[PDB]
């Protein structure tokens, strides 16, 4: 075997780097997109997404992508695949930033052989249940939002045409997430698709007039654009803010999360933090908010995917400036315009590029994450379920892990009946050598490759455990989880944000 | 020869394109840089512009830029500069956005073989007359700014280390043009350069704590930050906005201007235009807003190099928004930042590059220039003098002037003993082809090359003349112009924004 406790197929640990100790890093050529000029008197607005394939000059096994900023609410994805299927174009390579369930037409454009490879964070559910059974020849190829922002820009993978959803453009390309009829607020994974993609088409549901202000994607990026009657579902935006939780035992976990926080040599004025975006992991602020009011100390960033609890610090000021990647809220997608400058809007690469001139993660403090697993080793588990089913994404999870000062894991000890904590994760997506601190609802387990840490927390008063006490604390709760029938079937490979391979996930047996 | 009339020598028209009727465009791979990745532990910030070039690895033969948009009051150019000839560097290719009168220093970098290649958009007085004596052996490469972004971008030039200046920044790279002691306002010149080049070192006055913004240039496009006591002087840029003029002859000349753009077929409710940042080609904004106000009309956006007189009709309301790529005064740089959105900041390609996806000149409908001369061939010279030193730049003049629906070059008849409508031009920057009207005090010359304009002025009441009754009536006021006595060395080669040669500039000769 490997490094970790992996069994990655010698056919793979070859195409790929076999590891995942951290490494070293050198210099690079940049990807370049072979740029089609635009004449004086072209027209870059096209009637449909038709001839938007049409004149892209789309043919088989080229590659294209999308973004996940509308979520569940995407109309564009199964839009655009939907006209390149009834065209009888196949062999077609995806390489959205993620996949949501609504996603589901993408199933039968598969079997079809329409699509014959993808990439991205998650597959969720109904997409990722698919590919569990089998139903790709070739593996879905996993990458961290960071990584994908890596492999773009290092060109070991080059977008032929992007199409990008834009809640507002021009018919000249300038086109923002914060002004339409269906808005999005930031759109940091779509940015980099328009920076380093051949041709880009901008799919918008408003037309603006010229000039569209702000500018997201300038026209510099954009070879054409399609108007439609929507790019999002309604009401999958339009809604409101979601308030913090109730249940106990999750508020305890995020209690005792603060603690650790505000009681680690990382907590004093201008400090920078990341939340989740619910659960735990979300009201994990509240509590951090309570211990910063009654100190007179401030943050000077939040990170991440925002919510409305990151704008409400921003507007008592708690926290002098906000970066955004990812909006999580129609609220919080309003306040990327409304506070201007001190929310601002970045690219996935600024954001988590583990090769790049420098990114924001890097400048982090402190992360909180949640997880589906997590073994006696610290590795972390947000991809497979109990089931061994595909269900997850890997998100920025190992990215900021792996920036922050300080990571913490938050997580119940046990869900149902399936234990939070194992000595082993069916599928590996964050290193423990990235967690630092894990929190329960029975207490902290701190990672013993931060020495430095446990004597800091030494008086911490707060339940402090081994990750194996917690793993045997869940085995006396649903006993020891029944193993999982697996195939031999490699249906995914996960690539860790430095480009090598850390696991991989194989079919679940129907 | 070329197209037109200049007897530019086999040797440079074989090696350059020779001609500049306008040709056509087809695709091509935009440059890419070699990014060096930067370690999460790495820091930015340098203690000085020595150990910048240090360790930026700055070697004989490298090219190296600058930008220009604190013009008179940089400090970062002779900066750097010096560091490099006092570290024994030499045959270093100079590639800065343009050159000031402050720029003097450079010369003697020339003479000492510092600097062996310069290439920007002007030379001005010093700089420019020293070229003009023979100073350097290889000939200066004037572009355009579009031309210099479109040769940046085809990567027919290649930027090794750029140092730029920014009144702002953290000690990661964002920086912008807005905050500061020190402040310019756009730094649409600069952007271009941190996008492209291999390796950039911002140079800044002010240190801020991070993240910075806005951001006009991120960290994503940074390698090192120094700090220094002063990148600019003072009120070199804390002054205020200038007034119109008050010379009568100008006046007129600007409202003959203005009659001409009020009654020309662009006039209507959302027309967009660019005017010039001093003299009559400015005034012409008085007279056109009084138009504006008497009728309801309302322009959708202004551009280039603003003025107060610009932000001026922002805010009255008359203008919509106004696209900056560069100020002109104190007021201007800050209404950047006060009318955010409203006075949005362009980099120089998305400005005026002919090889794009497209640039907002592009959508200009009509734009207000001055010249040197111009003779009667429509052709304009902005860069050499009666006496043939190089003292001007090509600036953006060949370039708006073709992109502009409606192109006008306003100008006195004669200045001094100087004519400015003579048979032939010194030297050639903007082609006739380009220029179609030319507005005088003792009237309007359309050029014959629109007859769709000859018609539809045929009643406008304002004397109208053929190019050649001008030179006539210029010749009638101060004589035929007493020859220059050029020698056989040429002193530079312009560009045309298309990447061939437009015409070439000789020595003079004492």
């Amino acid at each position: 075997e490997n490094k970790l406790g992996r069994d990655i197929p010698r056919k793979y640990a070859n195409q790929y780097g076999v590891f995942e100790e951290l490494a070293h890093i050198k210099s690079y050529k940049e990807s370049s997109r072979q740029v089609k000029p635009v004449k004086p008197s072209d027209d870059k607005l096209l009637s449909s997404i038709h001839e938007a394939i049409e004149k892209t000059r789309l043919k088989d096994g080229m590659t294209i992508s999308f973004h996940h900023h509308f979520r569940e609410g995407d109309y564009v994805m199964n839009m655009v695949l939907d006209e390149i299927a009834k065209m009888g174009i196949k062999d077609i390579s995806i390489a959205p930033s993620s996949i949501a369930n609504v996603h589901e037409p993408l199933i039968d454009h598969i079997k079809n052989g329409v699509v014959t490879n993808i990439t991205s964070s998650g597959l969720r559910d109904k997409v990722g249940a698919a590919i569990s059974e089998g139903i790709m020849e070739n593996p879905v190829i996993i990458r961290s939002h960071g990584g994908r922002a890596r492999a773009i820009a290092t060109d070991d993978i080059h977008i032929d045409v992007a199409f990008l959803g834009a809640p507002s453009s021009d018919a000249y390309g300038n086109a923002n997430g914060t002004r339409g009829k269906t808005t999005c607020g930031s759109l940091g994974y779509a940015m980099i698709d328009a920076k380093y993609a051949d041709q880009v088409v901008i799919v918008t549901d408003t037309l603006v007039p010229y000039p569209n202000t702000p500018i997201s994607i300038p026209q510099t990026d954009v070879d054409y654009i399609v108007v439609v009657d929507a790019i999002g579902d309604p009401e999958g935006i339009a809604k409101g803010a979601t308030r913090y939780t109730k249940n106990p035992k999750e508020l305890l976990i995020a209690e005792y999360a603060a603690k650790v926080i505000t009681s680690s040599p990382y907590y004093k004025e201008g400090f920078s933090f990341q939340t989740g975006t619910g659960g735990a992991s979300l009201a994990v602020t509240r509590f951090m908010r309570e211990q910063m009011i009654k100190d007179d100390i401030k943050a000077n960033f939040a990170l991440g995917g925002i919510t409305n609890a990151m704008v409400e610090l921003l507007e008592e000021g708690l926290v002098d400036k906000i970066l955004d990647v990812q909006d999580f809220d129609h609220p919080s997608a309003v306040s990327l315009d409304r506070n201007a400058e001190k929310h601002y809007e970045i690219d996935a690469n600024m954001y988590a590029s583990p090769l790049s001139k420098g990114s924001v993660i890097n400048q982090l403090d402190i992360c909180v994450l949640s997880a589906l697993e997590v073994d006696t080793n610290f590795n972390v588990n947000v991809m497979t379920g109990s089931d061994g089913v595909i269900r997850g994404a890997s998100g920025g999870h190992c990215d900021t892990a792996f920036a922050a000062k300080m990571s913490l894991v938050i997580s119940p000890l046990v869900r149902g009946r399936i234990p939070t904590f194992v000595d082993k994760v069916n599928t590996v997506i964050t290193p423990g050598t990235s967690v630092d601190v894990v929190v329960t609802e029975v207490g902290i387990a701190i990672n013993p490759n931060r020495p430095d840490l446990i004597e800091y927390f030494k008086d911490l008063k707060v339940p402090q455990l081994t990750i194996e006490e917690l793993k045997e604390k869940a085995y006396a709760i649903v006993g020891n989880p029944q193993p999982i029938q697996y195939g031999d079937k490699i249906v995914a490979l996960i690539e860790y944000r430095d480009g090598s391979l850390i696991d991989v996930v194989r079919n679940v047996l129907e």
